[PDB]
């Protein structure tokens, strides 16, 4: 079926994506022709196509924002440093976890040095039996799904990963050798140099409502309006040919889509599932949008027009 619930809830902070990688592997092993972990930790799955003369690369990121244990205090509390972009102002009272041990961020009895995680210890010695400097701390969150909307954490980009797994579970017959890549944060010139793709499709999640006080509820990427097709990304060379192929594929397959509105070295396209923040770490996705994203990726893969337009 779908594993968004497990993907979302599972811990996999940048630099510590092992459990997420192991999970994805267990779900796609018998669905792909080849599957391996490259030297940086990226999971590379191959689905050979009718034509092996060209390669399509489709990718999603496994990592999420989090923290790292920087110090264990003599009273059992732990200090931490951010891993990714985190506003310390909203952290007090947040539940987090370190190696399956739940804790809560609070002030020490707008900085990280002023925050402490309380797991319930009284001494540094007690804390050490469960915790250590360098361990990864992730947010704790539930995943609830009702009336077509789902709420949980790390939808950016665990929804993208889930989309790829679902395309594979649905049984896909690619036009060209297609690599499904699940990436990690490294310490991409590598993945492209090793696979030499003709072109790439990056599957992301784009989240609106970042700033509640100055949020844009009308001129933004919206829940329910379909996957967003990026026109300009600055990080990826998105030629007109690719942009238009994606749009035409959508229109000819009756797949709703919207333009991307935000407040590798090879030709690429970017497709995003819309998300909206509710109470960070959590955000919301619309399941119809998710399904349309999956539909669009599957058609792009089976037709191969996206590969043919740049070669």
């Amino acid at each position: 079926g779908m594993y968004l619930k497990e993907l979302s809830m599972m811990p996999g902070v940048s630099g510590d994506e092992g459990k997420v990688r192991d999970f994805i592997k267990s779900k796609i092993e018998g669905l792909v022709d080849n599957l391996y972990t490259d030297v940086l930790g990226n999971l590379i799955a191959l689905k050979r196509g009718r034509d092996s003369s060209k390669k399509l690369l489709v990718s999603a990121h496994m990592d999420e924002v989090g923290f790292v244990v920087s110090k264990i205090e003599k009273d059992g509390k732990v200090s931490f440093l951010p891993v990714g972009g985190v506003d310390p102002r909203i952290l007090p009272g947040k539940v987090v976890q370190v190696k399956n041990l739940k804790g809560v961020i609070g002030y020490r009895p707008p900085r990280f040095e002023n925050l402490r995680i309380d797991f319930g210890f009284s001494s540094a010695d007690e804390a050490k039996k469960y915790v250590s400097i360098g361990d990864y701390v992730s947010f704790v969150s539930d995943y609830i799904e009702k009336n077509g909307r789902a709420v949980g954490k790390a939808f950016d980009d665990r929804a993208g990963c889930s989309v790829l797994i679902d395309v594979l579970e649905s049984g896909v017959s690619p036009a060209y050798d297609t690599y499904f890549v699940f990436t990690v944060q490294e310490e991409s010139a590598v993945v492209v140099e090793q696979l030499k793709p003709t072109c790439a499709i990056v599957v992301e999640t784009t989240t609106a409502g970042d700033n509640p006080e100055l949020e844009e509820r009308k001129w933004a990427t919206h829940l329910g309006d379909g996957p967003a097709i990026t026109f300009y990304h600055r990080g990826y060379v998105i030629p007109k040919e690719i942009f238009q192929t994606i749009v035409d594929t959508a229109k000819n397959n009756d797949i709703p889509f919207q333009m991307k509105r935000r407040t590798y070295g090879v030709p690429a396209g970017v497709i995003s599932t819309p998300a909206r923040y509710i109470h960070s770490p959590n955000s919301i996705i619309d399941l119809n949008d998710y399904e349309n994203t999956k539909k669009l990726i599957k058609v792009l893969v089976e037709e191969g027009k996206i590969v043919e337009v740049v070669s």
